[PDB]
């Protein structure tokens, strides 16, 4: 068995009022901490998977590297306490982009701040980047997750697409399809729930346990993915990549997807 969080931690969380997260199908839990001044956000990962790009103790590190470089949160306070990786953080700077057009219906509002967020990703530079997310470590991660039933290989929310019937074939896939990558700065989990707007431009990035080095295809294939799914009409898919200035390669954009399916 386990615990939780150290006294220290467990005074802070005592002065706020403390609400517990369900926005994250992750293995992390996550708590707002509602105060008088703010709010502050606590996250934490158990053991299992630690060195995993879930342990929140390298999202902690990557969080740390942005400083002056994207809007993300405020490292306050980090810790492991009982093989748990635990994160304090301030409130991330505006509205959820999914609350932010929850009704929606501004599809190329959506589509801009998601284009924003490419364009963004490429100006950070890598040279010092602490993690590099290249296909081999990702395989190697995923092979690993696998190993020790780290991952669901059941009940997950597949695409309707993934040609597959079970894990192993999918991973066979990558790690036999493998595409030339040129590194960029990946967020690795770029999606409305993990991205943050004010005024019309994004003010905020939070879980970046995949963030680091990785191929520039990636985000983008996320970005279709979400758009696909909670626009479906070709047409903004496009228009995406009108505004990116950029043509697909409808082969990355695809693998890259399936590469998700089993995180
Ligand atoms: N939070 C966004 C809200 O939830 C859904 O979006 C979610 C859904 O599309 C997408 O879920 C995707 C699936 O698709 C894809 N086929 C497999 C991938 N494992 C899964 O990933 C999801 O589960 C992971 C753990 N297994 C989490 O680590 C990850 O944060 C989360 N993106 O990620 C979004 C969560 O962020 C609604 N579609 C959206 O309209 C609504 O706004
Ligand atoms: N620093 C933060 N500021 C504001 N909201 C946050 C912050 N950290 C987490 N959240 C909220 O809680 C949810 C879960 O956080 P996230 O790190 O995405 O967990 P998971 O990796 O499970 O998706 C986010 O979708 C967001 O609603
Ligand atoms: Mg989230
Ligand atoms: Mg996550």
């Amino acid at each position: 068995a386990k615990m939780r969080i150290s006294p220290e931690l467990k005074k802070l969380i005592e002065k706020y009022r403390c609400v517990k997260d369900t926005e994250g199908m992750s293995p992390a839990k996550v708590y707002k901490l509602v105060g008088e001044n703010e709010n502050l956000y606590l996250k934490m990962t158990d053991s299992r998977y630690k060195g995993t790009t879930y342990d929140v103790e390298r999202e902690k590190d990557m969080m740390l590297w942005l400083e002056g470089k994207l809007p993300v949160p405020k490292v306050l306070h980090f810790e492991r306490h009982d093989g748990w990786s635990n994160l304090l953080m301030s409130e991330a700077d505006g509205v959820l982009c999914s609350e932010e057009y929850e009704d929606e219906q501004s599809p190329e509002k959506i589509i801009e701040l998601y284009a924003e967020c490419i364009r963004l990703f490429h100006s950070i530079d890598i040279s010092d980047c602490p993690y590099t997310n290249s296909l081999d470590s990702r395989l190697a991660e995923l092979d690993y997750l696998l190993n020790n039933d780290l991952a669901d290989v059941d009940c997950e929310n597949w695409e309707e697409d993934t040609p597959f019937k079970d894990p192993r074939e999918l991973y066979d896939f990558l790690k036999t399809e493998k595409p030339e990558e040129e590194l960029v700065f990946s967020h690795g989990d770029l999606g409305d729930s993990n991205i943050f707007v004010k005024d019309g431009k994004v003010s905020g990035f939070i879980d970046l346990g995949r963030s680091g080095r990785a191929d520039k295809w990636y985000d983008i294939a996320f970005c279709v993915r979400s758009i696909r799914e909670d626009i479906g009409e070709e047409q903004y898919v496009e228009l995406f990549f009108d505004l990116l200035g950029i043509k697909p390669d409808w082969e990355k954009i695809k693998y890259y997807i399936l590469l998700d399916e089993l995180f």
